[PDB]
């Protein structure tokens, strides 16, 4: 309506900065106020790699998506500001998690709002590169949101065991590459949270892989989720299936598994 007005501009004085979130896991990300309107938010600060997320995330609006609320980026410090997640990050959500609430429909909401996202990057022809657990944030009643907060563990720094093959050999990064990952994000989900190929060392895995060596079924992990795992860690890229095939078999799964956890809700 003036000038130099843009729609995602904030000026810093509309923000109260608290303390910084998760003891710096999640490296320069704070706790914050948005004082107009109350509202407890989340705060990055700091150049290039800063503007281009905050150009990202203008372009990025869906429901299991970390949601943009604003930038300031005008001038230093620049800040991006998000809704925020009350409960933290997914892999330390499901380490501390009470199993009687987060019980198996629980698992597969979480993994259904997941490949939900990822199907919509997917068909907006973004790649994530780095989803895993510790990338997931949860809210009220096991909200899941996908984020990225560039952590960057082991070219760069990798997170190896996340990582596809032709990523790991050749640096080719794709869909299909965050479809590998989500693979190893299901069996983070499966196990509440526990380290991907337990007792093996990072220097062997790939040989292992290329050996066609892929994580057993974790105790109780549903046969057909496992199946999608394996799905997902086909060698071949162009083999794996895509983050919509992946969300329609997992919202399927999750129908199915509310009926029963309902039913048994009501019974209790
Ligand atoms: C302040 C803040 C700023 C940014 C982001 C963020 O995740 N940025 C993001 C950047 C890019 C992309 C997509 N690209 C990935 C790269 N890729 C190469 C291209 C596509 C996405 C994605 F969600 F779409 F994935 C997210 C999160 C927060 C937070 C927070 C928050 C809220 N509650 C809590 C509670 C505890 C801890 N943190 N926290």
């Amino acid at each position: 309506g003036s000038p130099n007005y843009d729609k995602w501009e904030m000026e810093r004085t509309d923000i109260t900065m608290k303390h910084k979130l998760g003891g710096g896991q999640y490296g320069e990300v704070y706790e914050g106020v948005w004082k107009k309107y109350s509202l407890t938010v989340a705060v990055k600060t700091l150049v290039e790699e800063f503007l281009k997320e905050a150009a990202v995330m203008k372009e990025i609006k869906h429901p299991n998506l970390v949601q943009l609320l604003g930038v300031c980026t005008r001038e230093p410090p620049f800040y991006i500001i998000t809704e925020f997640m009350t409960y933290g990050n997914l892999l330390d959500y499901l380490r501390e998690c009470n199993r009687q609430e987060v019980s198996a429909v629980v698992l597969l909401y979480m993994a259904t709002q997941i490949s939900s996202a990822m199907e919509y990057l997917e068909k907006k022809n973004f790649i994530h590169r780095d989803l895993a657990a510790r990338n997931c944030l949860v809210g009220e009643n096991h909200l899941v949101k996908v984020a990225d907060f560039g952590l960057s563990y082991t070219g760069a720094k990798f997170p190896i065991k996340w990582t596809a093959p032709e990523s790991l050999a050749y640096n080719k990064f794709s869909i299909k590459s965050d479809v590998w990952a989500f693979g190893v994000l299901l069996w983070e989900i499966a196990t509440y949270g526990m380290s991907p190929y337990p007792g093996i060392d990072l220097s062997q895995v790939y040989e292992l892989l290329e050996k066609d060596y892929r994580m057993e079924r974790p105790e109780g992990c549903p046969e057909k989720v496992y199946e999608l795992m394996r799905a997902c860690w086909q060698w071949n890229p162009s083999d794996r299936p895509s983050f919509a095939e992946i969300h329609q078999a997992f919202e399927t799964m999750f129908q199915e598994s509310s009926i029963s956890d309902e039913v048994e809700k009501e019974l209790g």
